């Protein structure tokens, strides 16, 4: 499957793509404002994620740090990134269909649209100014809006036992972005797409 990753933000982002225990494609790349990077994701990839990283420094070996979404200091991510990270999440070719969503469960850093480029399903978007509106107690200095689990490490925010409800913090993410997961047991906003669909992830879709 191809994912066209487009940075419409006015600032550079460092895109990242991983399934947690491995890179997808090269795993990461710099996208200046307006740039597009098309990656190949193997069919059957389960639990893949794409995200943006902001304010990164990398040396000539591809090692450094990002203020948001750092993946163990690598340009080419092999693992998931440090919250806060808005997540484009996908599982492909799962019994004939693909499944996509956006999630704020690991916080929010950059607004994103995640849509199919092929027929048969809708896209999802979280484009609101979550960083600007972020509750004070969730604000990340280096940028972004942390999820409550990251900040407070309670069973209720982290849904540790598989039993948890919505919270004042989850409801903030949900209010700003109804079509993204706001906590672990949120009413799902996963979209079913035809198996082997192709996609576009756009950062800053409205600006
Ligand atoms: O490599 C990492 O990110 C790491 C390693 C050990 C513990 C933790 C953790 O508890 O977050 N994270
Ligand atoms: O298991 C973990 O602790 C973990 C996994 C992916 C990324 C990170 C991180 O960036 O801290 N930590
Ligand atoms: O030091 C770390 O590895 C760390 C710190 C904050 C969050 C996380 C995480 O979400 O894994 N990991
Ligand atoms: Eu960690």
């Amino acid at each position: 499957a191809t994912f066209e990753i487009v940075n419409r933000c006015s600032y550079t982002v460092w895109a990242a793509a991983s399934k947690g225990d491995a890179a997808l494609d090269a795993g990461g790349r710099q996208l200046n404002s307006g740039e597009s990077w098309t990656i190949n994701v193997e069919p059957g990839t389960n639990g893949g994620k794409i995200w943006a990283r902001t304010d990164c420094y990398f040396d000539d070996s591809g090692s450094g740090i990002c203020k948001t979404g750092d993946c163990g200091g690598l340009l080419r991510c092999k693992r998931f990134g440090r919250p806060p990270t808005t997540l484009a999440e996908f599982s492909l070719n799962q019994y004939g269909k693909d499944y996509i969503d956006i999630s704020n469960i690991k916080g929010f850093n950059v607004p994103m649209d995640f849509s199919p480029t092929t027929r048969g399903c809708r896209g999802v978007r979280c484009a609101a100014d979550i960083v600007g509106q972020c509750p004070a107690k969730l604000k990340a200095p280096g940028g972004g809006c942390n999820d409550a689990c990251t900040v407070f490490q309670t069973s209720e925010y982290c849904c540790t036992t598989g039993k948890c409800g919505p919270t004042e913090y989850s409801r903030f993410f949900k209010r700003l972005c109804p079509d993204a997961f706001s906590y672990v047991l949120d009413k799902p906003t996963t979209v079913t797409c035809p198996g082997s669909s192709n996609y576009r992830v756009t950062f800053c879709p409205t600006a």
